[PDB]
């Protein structure tokens, strides 16, 4: 029998696939990390999986004692919450208020209670009240997705080794959107580790390529452009930096759905789109680029529908 | 190297997970087939690779010559539109209008075309226009999810081998919702040869008991009861029919994202309700009951909050 005890066991372990009909010109092969095939549709059930279990074990945390706190307005909410659910914790999730109505609704699915903040005052605002109700709440724990180093460990222990197995030891170099930072540092440094000839390609918008030497500023792209260098990041992993506009992300996207029967997140389109750049470098003939595509399109096309309407 | 050639090779193939905290007072064992962890989020991934391939095989279809066409308003057109997008057919959904917006623009994203029937006239006018666009379209194809056999085909050479290796063939029962019947079916008909004292039970909605000699009517539970008997559906193999309140399978797919960090369909909800009851037969103690969660649950929470607003 391989039934699964519960839905911790059914994160990671998600397929390669090659794009077929968006790689023309391309001399290199391009092959896809499906993190939409994750049990909530987002590489983030990866690290609310390996955040909670971190805590856990170093005895920071118990079910039905510990709260736990995270200011997070993206699938870093989606992930904690389906974790908690199964775990049994109490979560509660601070994100500014006219942030998508759909992704608060799947968090109240999961019973996360939800602190809305001014959404004048942006990220800060919410990471500054999860600070207030953590001051106020005896035994809770803020996750720190973007300085808990169980972010990249988790990479580290199953993206990476993942990727390295499934592409029978071919790739030549990963294509990561750069959220966190967490998946390049963890899957980045294990990959390194096998091959240190693997060339590792962060991925930024153009509105906000801070790694670059941009000034922070707004952009259409979810989960990558934090406008900051996260502690969990190693930028001396990095061999290069690709921006990619919102408009070309978004073109991409659409792209790979009509094209792959692929629908992907903004982001994923942005990691695509400096994959297939990459692979049409004539200097990377006969090489094998993988590009992480970190979410489901779904929630994009919902949220903006919302947007929208 | 594992690197799948295209989205069709990732279809099936999709985990059981016991439930643990929705089964108190249960003398079986209760496992659910994640049908959510499809690449498209439901069961009707199988059957859109199933009807389009089989219709290849026999000649009927050419890629960038026929023209796919099927009434349908729910996961059939979406299982459909990705494998069409892959392979490079054009696809023409027939639904009645007024269907949720959401769904509508998953289609687009693939690149089905939509044609709007008159909402009065329900699904019955929308199988009417799929039959006047194949009669004026030369070379077109409706897939007749009701009456194709390649529909119960892919669940008895996936869906129904899946449950028997992943139980270690220990499943005594299989609880599946009737939509066209498919699955129940073909699964069912695989796992009777496998073991012919496993005893299979349909879900059907309280409110369209037709199996149950019942009138069709109205129901919430999206994806079963259809109303009539299906052509795929062999009453026969079946040895009891389940009824579930719309009611009750909102609430039981509330406490499975509550409780199991399972976020399902309302479908998924009956065909726990379901398996629960039957689980609590004291005639079942020391059973494996299996019950088939055809879809993942963001889908509906998204249709609800557009129909609501």
């Amino acid at each position: 029998s391989t039934i699964a005890k519960d839905v911790t066991e059914l994160i990671g372990n998600t397929p390669l696939v090659y794009l077929n009909r968006v790689v023309d010109g391309c001399v290199a092969r391009v092959a896809a990390k499906l993190e939409m095939m994750e049990p909530c549709s987002s590489v983030k059930d990866r690290i609310g999986y390996s955040m909670i279990s971190d805590a856990e074990n170093k005895g920071l945390i118990t079910p039905g004692e510990s709260v736990l706190i995270e200011p997070t307005s993206g699938n870093t909410g989606i992930g904690l919450a389906f974790i908690a659910a199964a775990k049994g914790y109490r979560l509660i999730i601070c994100m500014p208020a006219s942030m998508s109505l759909e992704r608060r609704t799947i968090l109240r699915a999961f019973g996360a209670e939800l602190v809305l903040t001014d959404p004048a005052r942006g990220m800060k605002g919410a990471v500054q009240k999860a600070e207030e109700i953590k001051a106020k709440t005896p035994n809770s724990y803020i996750l720190q997705q973007f300085e808990n180093p169980a972010n990249p460990k988790i990479h580290y222990e199953t993206t990476g080794p993942e990727i390295w197995r499934g592409s029978g030891g071919k790739i030549d170099a990963l294509v990561s959107g750069i959220g966190t930072g967490g998946t390049v540092t963890g899957a980045g440094k294990y990959l390194k580790e096998q091959n240190p000839n693997i060339k590792l390609y962060g991925v930024e918008p153009v509105e906000s390529a801070i790694l670059s030497g941009g000034k922070p500023g707004p952009h259409k792209i979810q989960g990558i452009g934090a406008g900051f260098i996260p502690g969990v990041l190693d930028v001396n992993l990095l061999d290069e930096v690709i921006q990619v506009s919102s408009e070309e992300s978004i073109e991409t996207a659409k792209l790979l759905a009509l094209k792959e029967g692929l629908l992907v997140g903004i982001s994923s389109g942005a990691a695509a789109a400096a994959a297939i750049r990459i692979a049409k470098r004539p200097e990377n003939a006969g090489k094998l680029i993988v590009a992480v595509f970190p979410s489901f399109g779904e929630r994009y096309l919902s949220t903006v529908l919302f947007e929208s309407v």
